[PDB]
């Protein structure tokens, strides 16, 4: 009937957009939503602190006494209905106080209110909490995403000026309790070293550490960063100080270290693409939970598993952090660390596994040679991904081969064998050092063939989009007449479109959301007083609507026109007439984003007509195509772990063959299905496949369609 | 013959820009250019550190922070055998030209290298080389410095890049301090320096500021105390703190910001936290102002060293304020000592002075806009100032209109705000505006009062009579060309209308940078930052396809501004502007031109073109012959920016111009109230040469090309070679 | 301009090229035939063809009649020289630009020169 919404020891960027989501959907499904500033003492204290939310708006709780008086403001509004969002401990208050609702019948005892109110107001006090702190200990949360961008900014920064002498910095980041944010920072920054709260360094780490920074001066490497999460401890739960660092390094190799605390900078900024998208979604699954509860249900915690969002009991969240916690005082890290969940171990073992090189007397040669390609337009991440194959498949023994420019460096033997230090530094790199191309194998197929005969190429890796796809379609179909090609062959999907069929998701597409999502922040910005404005952006992704629907979700756009979603002039004509009369509110400004393909005949400059002719009386427009800057610059945090992560489990699944002339299962895409990744044999996913618009046939976040119109 | 370059000291970013120019300019003049690995170091060291540099090495660097070459604090150069050994390493390959791009002591390090040029004559009394060798390069040895430090010992390579850094971490911190009233401390780079410092309080409008050459007055912490407190008064959520690293008492004492927390804490209990930016100030990408400013140099170090004669003092290639210059080193040197004398026996004030104009300027700016002074204290003038803004929005016009507010308020006027320009104006929308109205302005980007492009012209009445309604006694524009329109027929209408025979000036306030009177305008440099950030990603994209050339299209209209030096710092192979015609032959050489460049390992093309520049030669047309006559060696791709090109939030830079500018025009506002007609009752306020100058709009009239709205001479056109010379 | 004969360079391409470069000597303008160029009434000449071609055409189709199929029973009757023959499409396959559906030789090309000549 009611909502009251309110923010509980909450530090994450992305907390907007969920209160929006919160409230948008709350007004969308018929219910009254109430601001409640000041977290819980705003319910307590009552009057102006809890305000009436309409679509434009877009220490005394623990004491009986103070809950007693947060009851009565809320039963005076109606308020039933209670979501919080914030840190760990905010949301047992409200479950103590839900439990505690028969509050109600002492407020009766006294003269607080009638009767009628206890039997209309007990037993529903449904709650409904959701994670918006960096530091969880309490799956993704709010301001996660954010923070990983705001760390590797500073990184990136660092990494120009440690040239100035062989610099080696210490940065103090963002862990008290969780090492997530360390780990991830340091997966993305290629950090020559780590420290985790849960995973303390082992036996001889400071020697071993000391041996890793001597090796990458030895191989001329410029500079050494150290990533140290706040809590960073020793196996007899004693810190490890970044101070002491620097002074491990100062007294035994005697670099010029210099020590970061990167501090508050990491809880400011924009929210990401992600975190705005992922945020939106958190607040309507928060409202969906509060409707669907009954007095039964326990008060829950809204997140997202696996790309889907689920609502998990609290008490089973608040007894992980007290599982941890007493594995951890019991010193029982490995327990820890895997409590933590297998995304954390994952993440963990990958940057072990590129962090530290066996020597290669230490490493058992299968005399294999597999090669690492990169095809179709360029996707930031694609170096990263490259960076991640080739350590992997030195660390398995291999002989790896770079080969550049795509397809048509591969005809014209453009193949040289790579190492470990060739690919240093690379993760932060956007674009492609190898070079790609959208040329397809097709007509090479002798001149490629004869290549993977000279050099002996015995498994091929494919990091790139469609364009990758279908030449392994082809090589596919090229077997029998070149048994050359009868090896194993996988791809990981590279572009920013996102149209590679059998993945949820691309490397360079975050980073290119987050492109969309700047400029739109920047054109926001300039000209912020000017008013009765409609802007039109047309994005890439081909056909692929990914990226105009997602970069519309989180923009706040007001329509994102897509090739999946037909539309006529009519469809066109309402939208006008709907931001026509959104010029008569307090937000006067409309925001149009159009995929490059989406229709034949409606353009963006048709679309720019009509809204400019139809708006004469109303608003007018301006119209941006965004173009190849949507390819981006430095790869997002996300984009760089994704090509990591996902090339390095396949190079697993080349080894894997190795171990063991093929079929069909030897071709496979490796992509992001619901929560895992799998390897599906191409020829499967024909069938899942159009061709005609290189884009896959059906496409999960489509189901996302209804919240634009909902955020407005 | 031969140029030796190096980097010594704190690295600056642009000093790959630097290094770039050098190279290209050098190999351009016919000259042999060799790096200089790991500053004095490498020339030590001798060997591999000493390594000739080719066309091609200086690619891909431009964009880049630090310097490639390195740099590292060399000691063995401070004693003579080390000298010797850089001397003859320097011999060996015909080396007797330096440029040494770097901080203060490291040009003195090349200046005593100068002046101890003899070692060789010992090194002959040492036979470690033959004679002959003595004489064919002895009183030979050219020497000449750039400035690459932030510390600033004038505009030095980095300090801009530096300035962006640090807002960006304020403009980051401002997002998180809405939980809580937080009070941030900042401590930025400034050892002697507080320039950087200073900027960095004047760009955020902070609530404080700590300087190593003014220290602050007794009792300065109660003071700050109250004004903190008047803030939360005044209800604003968040408080921010400068410190430089170096800000000291009044006895030279270090004021640390953990001395600065502690004291807001103990007196006022706020959540104080912080952050020491450090090194992030260091890195970072260079801005096109660094970018454009450090290749302007190197070619200038280059032409500086073949001018250079025996006779010829080692000298500093500089930038005086927009034009190249060579300062005698010696006299930089003595400079910096100048000022160290004066801070050690604490004459402060002429510290203040010795750092020049500019720094007194920013520093009395930012004084009169951060203290208010109590109304009872102002003397008060019963007149009426009125602030508008007129054209196109342009990042920094809210900075313009709260410094006009605040030293109008200061000034003792009662200020009128004129909302949406003269659509506004004409239909009554004015409110007086007061010293909190404007707070927490300057960082925000598009125009708050609102600005429209329609002129005066029509409802010259109606304006009339709101002036006379309200009693405007004067008015300040803060706009682009339309905004000069405006002032031209207010001028004309003088006659039938009494209500405009009041002062009037302009400030120049465009993307374009169009506005006649002005070398620059407010919102430009923004433009050309957000264009450098895209054409670099564009160029990234082509780098990584390669075999591409990008046809990109950019606004000015027909001011071939943007399009330049966006062009000059993002590292274009050719940029089409209106103000120099081009034919298909020239087309044509330029695409011969990439072909061959598609020959080497920098397989990429970068071709901007202004909106306007050709009727017929349409970015359409170049594209199509750029793709035809490019067949089998690159393809094209076209991209029209568009407007978003003009970026969001303003730089530092504009914001600060805007502030410094707009205070400026408030107080020549002021000293003509102090008084009827005439012509320079109505000015543009505008950037010529080094100094700022009030032009009467009917002189400008014929300095004017109305039919194309741009200024019949643009100073930056004499840049134009440095493009073809630098790609 | 033949509509297909490049393109990159248009008629909008020449047209810029030739005003900007003739700019102090003359001036352009630029023209679109269209459908008209299907005609009004036909000429003489093409009612006269059409049938000629036609009654010979039908007559080919009599005189197979008064004889199950190969390739010589699809033809194209054109002309040739100076006489109308019969060609079985399938030998006209290698006569053909199917690319850009023109036929691989075309007579009215050895009258190129003369362009130039009668400027």
């Amino acid at each position: 009937s009611a909502i009251g919404v309110l923010t509980s020891g909450g530090d994450a960027q992305g907390m907007n957009a969920a209160v929006r989501a919160v409230v948008r959907m709350g007004i969308y499904v018929g219910a009254k939503v109430y601001f409640i500033y000041e977290g819980y003492q705003g319910m307590v204290d009552g009057g102006s602190n809890i305000a009436e939310a309409d679509w434009e708006s877009v220490q005394a709780f623990r004491t009986r006494e103070g809950r007693l008086k947060a009851a009565c403001n809320l039963l005076q509004r109606g308020i039933t209905n209670l979501c919080v969002i914030g840190g760990d401990g905010s949301l047992t208050g409200a479950n103590l106080f839900r439990k505690e609702w028969s509050g109600l019948l002492e407020e009766l005892a006294r003269n607080g209110q009638i009767d009628k109110e206890a039997v209309q107001k007990y037993a529903y006090l449904n709650v409904v909490g959701m994670v918006g702190s960096i530091d969880n200990d309490f799956d993704m949360t709010i301001g996660t995403d954010s923070a990983l961008h705001r760390i590797i900014e500073v990184v990136d920064a660092i990494m120009t000026t440690a040239q100035s002498h062989q610099r080696t910095f210490v940065l103090e980041v963002m862990g008290r309790h969780c090492g997530y944010l360390a780990l991830v920072s340091a997966l993305a920054c290629g950090a020559d070293w780590v420290f985790l709260p849960e995973s303390p360094p082992e036996e001889g780490w400071e020697e071993q550490m000391c041996v890793k920074l001597s090796e990458n001066r030895a191989r001329k490497k410029r500079l050494n960063i150290i990533i140290v999460a706040e809590g960073a401890i020793d196996t007899q739960n004693k810190p490890i100080t970044s101070e002491k660092i620097k002074e491990l390094v100062v007294t035994q190799l005697g670099y010029d270290t210099r020590v970061t605390i990167l501090g508050h900078v990491q809880r400011g900024g924009t929210p990401s693409a992600f975190d705005r998208i992922l945020a939106s979604r958190m607040g309507v699954e928060a409202v969906i939970a509060l409707l669907e509860a009954t007095p039964d249900t326990p008060a829950c915690v809204v997140s997202l598993n696996g790309n889907h969002a689920v609502r998990l009991p609290l008490m089973e969240c608040v007894q992980m952090t007290q599982d941890v916690q007493k594995a951890m005082d019991e010193r029982r890290f490995q327990d820890a660390v895997r409590l933590r969940g297998r995304s954390f171990a994952g993440n963990l073992n990958t940057y072990k596994r590129l962090a530290i090189k066996l020597p290669d007397d230490q490493i058992p040669k299968t005399n294999c040679n597999v090669a690492v390609i990169n095809v179709g337009a360029p996707a930031a991440g694609m170096n990263a991904a490259v960076r991640s194959a080739v350590r992997v498949g030195i660390a398995d023994g291999h002989r790896m081969l770079a080969i550049y420019d795509g397809f048509d460096g591969f005809a014209k033997g453009q193949i040289k064998e790579i190492g470990w230090t060739d690919v240093g530094g690379w993760t932060g790199q956007g674009g492609s050092i190898l070079g790609t191309k959208r040329v397809l194998p097709g007509k090479y197929l002798e001149e490629i063939a004869t290549q993977m005969r000279t050099h002996s190429i015995n498994a091929l890796l494919i990091i790139g989009g469609f364009e990758a796809y279908l030449g392994l379609l082809e090589l596919s179909a090229a077997r029998e007449k070149h048994e050359e090609f009868c090896v194993p062959m996988v791809m990981v999907p590279a572009t920013v479109s996102n149209n590679v069929p059998g993945s949820d998701f691309s490397i360079g597409a975050d980073t290119a959301l987050n492109t969309i999502t700047d400029t739109c922040d920047r054109i926001k910005q300039s000209a912020s007083g000017t008013k009765r404005r409609v802007f039109i952006i047309e994005t890439m992704g081909g056909y692929c609507g990914y990226l105009a629907n997602m970069g519309g979700l989180a923009a706040g756009a007001d329509a994102a026109y897509i090739f999946e979603e037909p539309f006529d002039i009519r469809d066109l004509q309402s939208n006008v007439e709907h931001l026509t009369e959104k010029m008569k509110t307090t937000i006067q400004r409309g925001l149009v984003l159009r995929n490059e393909s989406c229709s034949e005949n409606y353009t963006t400059d048709f679309i720019y007509q009509l809204y400019s002719e139809e708006g004469k009386g109303v608003f007018d427009c301006r119209k941006n195509v965004l173009g190849h800057m949507q390819q981006g610059g430095a790869p997002s945090p996300f984009d760089r772990n994704f090509g990591t992560k996902i090339s390095a489990r396949a190079m697993e699944w080349i080894t894997a063959k190795l171990k063991e002339f093929t079929t069909d299962d030897s071709i496979c895409v490796l992509g992001i299905s619901k929560r895992n990744v799998i390897f599906q044999p191409v020829a499967e996913l024909k069938k899942q496949t159009d061709f005609e618009h290189r884009i896959p046939k059906e496409q999960w976040w489509l189901k996302l369609r209804p919240l634009m119109k909902i955020l407005a």
